[PDB]
DNA sequence: ACAGTTTCCCGTAAATGC
DNA sequence: TGCATTTACGGGAAACTG
């Protein structure tokens, strides 16, 4: 918080200097109409006077001018810290937030700094108008209020222009309301929501800024990239900024209804075959203009690159791109990123992987799970420093299968989120376990040998448990694992409930298993007591050998 | 076929008379330029002739005229049989086809009659032009070709206008391609297909008739009915008629892409509460115009009343209305039908009910099934003549439940169509059985007492089987029936497969049941042998006590 | 105080682009 | 001769608008 606290004083300092300067100006204005009055009289009261006038006013004019020049300097130092370090830093954190990292801090802190310096410059402008008013009443050969006159004005337009343009930001990145945890992937036909905001807060600026949403503004990939598709925003291209919309006393503009549709044409005929899969990056630019007498400024800002899809089936793949993008970019951004997808270091990907789980559920991945996935992407010499090609991530088919690494994880996620949350969250699934170590850990010979592992084979995402009773011949019995369960069998029956009754060909008339010790001895039932689903002949579905 | 065959000769008769008449006309034309020539000469060959000329030509003119007047009469008799009995009958059969009755006969037979008479009138018109050409060359006080002159022309416009307007028909009623067996229920947003056709076939009429589709043309229910909603067609409002579209050498026009959307407004604000549920009837009118020199005719025809819905969930209810409509209407049709839904006789509804099944499957309802449903709609004095209010059909909740009769049957259908077709079709389900007679028929004491009955309780549509083994105390045991299976349990497991393994708490190590005689002794397996679904530990889902 | 109705969506069965 | 994208909607439930 140190740096913040220090920027806090630089801003208070600016405000002080501006007020301090306005005082000296009233004192300059009055003190002049005093000397001017005393002059007129002495002239008609005829038909140290001389020294006072022409000498102190000058010292006072010069005095003020110098002080304004000094305020503008400090304003610069302050502004630059505001714009280039604080805003720029807030933005980096936003990127990371979108892909499941720490939550963005509220923009109020930022807004305060901005408007406070925004008001000071507006003030210097007035003080500048006042000074000119004095020269019209009185001037002279080396009148400072005339030389520094022009320089100071212009210099106050810059600081102010810069500051206001930088204050226009995309508070909440584009996103589909049905996908709160997958923000930069917009699907055609559906209407996304974006939130803009001017960190400046200027009363006389409410209901004046008209915002217009544009698509792919200044995007060379349009021409340069082959097959590249074009889209049109559709819903409400424009929306005026208020302070009413957001309960938070702040100037903003939230779009809903915004919607993309293809510009199906011959101009940019499809190529299906062009430079890149439909995971090319686009941008949403927001443009507005502060129009005032003697002032005119155009504000513009754009969202982070977006991915446009036509079917939610293309979302898991689209997400992959945005993880990869934001995981490896910051810098003004490259919409041709995937023409040359830089590799990713594993200490970094492993983390983001865990974020993914901690974003759709209540618990991420721990170290065992991560090493299992790691020797799966980098093999035995898996290492935090190891590099992982984009290709090995979302394109190559993985360990011995018919799907890439990413869609496999994406589908387990989808599998957790719709059928295992409670079990998952309360750590009863160790899903990612090398099949070796599965075996290894199971001479726990507390024959109720339970271990829920996610399937490595399915396109789809399934769960299996592994069995260990005795071999009847000195040999732990053969390490038993049922065919995985996909959404199907699970949607017709909870997973716990199928665990309770896995009876599997059991000669009896009361109790039958292999059930009864969850990991090392958490008692089958005590383990899964919460999760169970506890005139006709009531029945139940059950998995059986 | 008798009546048809007779109308066939009336048409050949018309064609004969027209050709016969054209011969007599060339003979009139030449025979005149002969007599006229002989006149001119005898005049300059000076400066029984007389009798021949002025007397036979007259007998010939009168002769022809009379014969035309006689052709037009017969044309009328023929036309009227064509238009009023044959077309009108073809249309009645179409109605019945839409709701699952016998299949419509091909319109070729009809088309032949129409064009043949259509060509004859076009001919009489020419012959009429020729006759006028003769009067210009020669006329006289009681020249028949002048008195009957005008009458005959006009009379040939009528027969021809009538005939052509009647020939314009809606060959294939409106319908959604995803619902081939439910034609008059159109859902907003989706694009239906209708097929028009001109039964006239006139070469010089190809690519001339422009058809325009209109919605609710001349529909007073718009004003008269409260809450009544308005829609706009959307896709391609127009489509020119060809002979190319249909392989069948015939003039037609098929619309695809036609699409309805609400005219959401304040003009006809919603009432949700108005005179009728959203099962109000609309119409699709088709308008075109035969434009020719000296001829102009406007052709118009409309589809049978339509039902517009916004969600396929509103389809089973919409269908109910169209069954009821077409089951009880013929007549120019009443779009306010449901303001006073006439009751339905059961000998008639029972049938249509069966059609429904024989339309989504391969076997309808037999008499036992129909009496079961009958004592359910009319009770113990159920009778073919019994009347059944619309209300008891699609509104009242039925025997002791929370849904109307119709949606219950509609849901069993939906249940058959997605999960029991083979069993259903090969008569292994007796679905509709009074619970009494179920019991009654089961002291068949061939303890493999199977009986698949459709559930009378579900909102949804489910199937149960009934059990009969022995009571161990002289008393047939309590007549056992498992809770019904809805789509859920069935989508995760076929129904046969659950029958094979209903094991139900069975102390053992090889075989266990209650399975094994399907109805009277068709051997469980021999019964359901076709239907069964016949390194991990392969499993199966199974229903259990 | 919802209760019929429509809108929005998702993921599938199929169509379709080059 | 194909798949890589896109369109169609049946279907479960939120959002309408009164």
């Amino acid at each position: 918080l140190d740096k913040q606290k220090e920027l806090d004083s630089k801003v208070r300092n600016v405000k002080d200097k501006v007020m301090c300067i306005e005082h000296e100006i009233k004192s300059l204005e009055d003190l002049q109409d005093e000397y001017d009055f005393k002059c007129k009289t002495l002239q008609n009261r005829e038909h140290l006077l001389l020294k006072k006038m022409y000498l102190m006013l000058d010292n006072k004019r010069k005095e003020v001018v110098h002080k304004i020049i000094e305020l503008l300097n400090v304003t610069e130092l302050t502004q630059n810290a505001l714009i280039n370090d604080e805003l720029v830093e807030w933005k980096r954190r936003q990127q990371s937030a979108c892909i499941g990292g720490p939550p963005n801090a509220c923009l109020d802190q930022l807004q305060n700094w901005f408007t406070i310096v925004a008001e000071s410059l507006q003030q210097v402008r007035q003080q500048l108008k006042k000074l000119e008013e004095l020269e019209q009443k009185y001037t002279y050969e080396h009148d400072p209020i005339t030389k520094n006159k022009q320089v100071l004005w212009d210099r106050t337009f810059s600081l102010f222009q810069q500051l206001i343009q930088s204050s226009f930001v995309v508070e909440r990145q584009p996103c589909m309301p049905t996908h709160p945890q997958r923000p930069l992937v917009l699907k055609t036909g559906v209407q996304f929501t974006v939130k803009l905001r001017l960190l400046v807060k200027l009363q006389e600026l409410n209901y004046n800024l008209k915002v217009k949403v544009l698509f792919d503004k200044d995007v060379n990939e349009r021409n340069t990239v082959k097959g590249f598709r074009k889209f049109n925003i559709l819903g409400t291209h424009t929306k005026v900024m208020n302070m009413e919309e957001s309960t938070n006393g702040s100037l903003a503009a939230e779009f809903r209804h915004l919607q993309l549709k293809e510009q199906k044409n011959a101009g940019t005929r499809t190529n299906e075959g062009p430079l890149i899969v439909t995971e090319e990056l686009h941008s949403l630019s927001f443009e507005t203009q502060l129009c005032q007498p003697g002032l005119v400024i155009d504000l513009e800002t754009t969202s982070l690159p977006v991915v446009v899809i036509s079917n939610v089936s293309q979302l898991p793949s689209g997400w992959a791109s945005i993880l990869w993008y934001n995981m490896l970019v910051a810098e003004p951004r490259n919409l041709s990123f995937f023409l040359t997808p830089p590799c990713a270091r594993w200490a970094q990907l492993s983390e983001v992987l865990s974020w993914q789980f901690s974003s759709v559920t209540k618990r991420g991945l721990n170290v065992d799970q991560l090493n299992m996935l790691g020797e799966k992407l980098l093999g035995p010499n898996a290492s935090p420093d190891g590099l992982i090609p984009w290709t090995r991530f979302c394109k190559e088919n993985i360990n011995d299968k018919n799907f890439p690494f990413w869609l496999w994880i994406e589908s387990i996620l989808e599998l957790i989120k719709k059928h295992l949350l409670p079990l998952w969250n309360d750590g009863c699934i160790m899903g990612f376990i090398s099949k070796e170590r599965e075996r290894a850990l199971l001479k726990d010979q507390q024959p109720g040998t339970f271990l829920l592992r996610f399937s490595e084979s399915s396109r789809e995402g399934a769960i299996t448990f592994t069995w260990v009773e005795r071999s009847q011949n000195g040999g732990e019995p053969d390490f038993h694992a049922v065919e995985p369960y996909t959404k199907k069998e699970l949607s017709a029956v909870t997973f716990p409930d199928i665990i309770r009754n896995y009876k599997v060909m059991a000669a009896e008339n009361i109790p039958e298993n292999p059930l009864k010790y969850l990991y090392p001895n958490i008692d089958k039932d005590h383990a899964f007591g919460k999760y169970y689903s506890r005139g006709y002949i009531k029945t139940e579905l059950i998995s059986v050998s």
